[PDB]
């Protein structure tokens, strides 16, 4: 088809007219893209001054036609087969709880360069919010945890400290002749499990509220990374708290009877940090869904994006895409696949204007090989 044209490198111009709430804005990019390899690296600058929106918002809108799509997809390579000639990309992205981007981009070869002629339109922003008010992370490591995990996990931390005073002071009362039952348990160490296992002398026969202290602790610094073993880790430690305190909540009730207000506070803030550590692993996945569009003669995609916000929240974004050939397009439309895409954005120490490097790797995937 047009695979032909993506052997070897081909250079890469994007050009980009945006007015986002009465702020006009151009953005130039010049790069190269192998889609031998899926690899795309490309420099942007915003030729108008200051960009009005950070810089992360304009990646998905900054060439799907570069993607590596493996020897057993290749049929399902609608942008590739639309080539030379090109397809209109239109997209509505939906900002949560902010503000709108609609665009509508020609990709087509204009001689040897590959051309993203973009047109971006954004309404309803908030000034004050995370895109109008440049309060999202370039690409960062360390950050902040967000008030939720903070709370949640400092809240733990105290009540697991406590629990520990708490024996302490029993301890004491007792030589001299509410959630009582609870605080004097031979199930609060090891979960009354591990003497059975291991032995009671081992050192993993700790008390509850000391698995408590690690567990919250970790928690509260694998909140503030942002790679995806820190997301997974995160994942399974809340997913044995929760275990143990599913097992812990079966002692509460239907053993002991003692409704700890404590240690029921405990069940509520491990089933949140499930709940916040599931969503994470979803959202790291950037991957876009695509499915065929007979009516158009082209493609819809639908997809969500994670922002991470600079004070620990993450500003979704909703996307909505369409592509149709402006010539003729493959024989077949694609059936249902996806495309996973990993970007780095970097700065150049060089660069006196508003800029972004960007990095990208695109792999197909969703159709197994026959």
């Amino acid at each position: 088809k047009g695979e032909e044209l993506f052997t070897g490198v081909v250079p890469i111009l994007v050009e980009l007219d945006g007015d986002v709430n009465g702020h006009k804005f151009s953005v130039r990019g010049e790069g190269e893209g192998d889609a031998t390899n899926g690899k795309l690296t490309l420099k942007f600058i915003c030729t108008t001054g200051k960009l009005p929106v950070p810089w992360p918002t304009l990646v998905t809108t900054l060439v799907q036609c570069f993607s590596r799509y493996p020897d057993h997809m290749k049929r399902h390579d609608f942008f590739k087969s639309a080539m030379p000639e090109g397809y209109v990309q239109e997209r509505t992205i939906s900002f949560k709880d902010d503000g709108t981007y609609k665009t509508r981009a020609e990709v087509k070869f204009e001689g040897d360069t590959l051309v993203n002629r973009i047109e971006l339109k954004g309404i309803d922003f908030k000034e004050d919010g995370n895109i109008l008010g440049h309060k999202l992370e370039y690409n960062s490591t360390w950050g902040s945890p967000g008030w939720v995990r903070l709370a949640l996990c400092l809240t733990g931390l105290v009540l697991s400290l406590y629990a520990l005073h708490v024996k302490a002071a029993r301890a004491r009362d007792r030589d001299y002749r509410s959630c009582s039952r609870v605080f004097s348990s031979r199930w609060g160490r090891g979960f009354g499990l591990v003497e059975h296992v291991l032995g009671q002398d081992s050192i993993l026969n700790q008390s509850n509220s000391i698995f408590g202290c690690i567990f919250y602790t970790l928690q509260l610094l694998l909140g503030c990374l942002r790679t995806r073993w820190a997301s997974v880790l995160m994942l399974l430690s809340s997913l044995v708290s929760l275990a143990g305190s599913v097992y812990l909540a079966w002692i509460l009730f239907f053993v002991l009877y003692d409704f700890c207000i404590v240690c029921i506070t405990t069940y509520a803030i491990n089933v949140s940090l499930m709940w916040l550590s599931f969503r994470k692993v979803q959202e790291n996945s950037h991957n876009v869904y695509i499915t065929a569009d007979k009516q158009k003669n082209g493609i819809k995609a639908n997809f969500k994006i994670r922002h991470n916000v600079e004070d620990g929240s993450v500003q979704l974004a909703d996307h909505y895409q369409q592509n149709t050939p402006i010539g003729d397009g493959p024989v077949l439309l694609p059936d249902n696949h996806y495309l996973s895409t990993q970007s780095v954005l970097s700065k150049d120490p060089n660069e006196k204007r508003d800029h972004m490097v960007l990095l990208e790797f695109v792999t197909a995937a969703g159709i197994t090989h026959h």
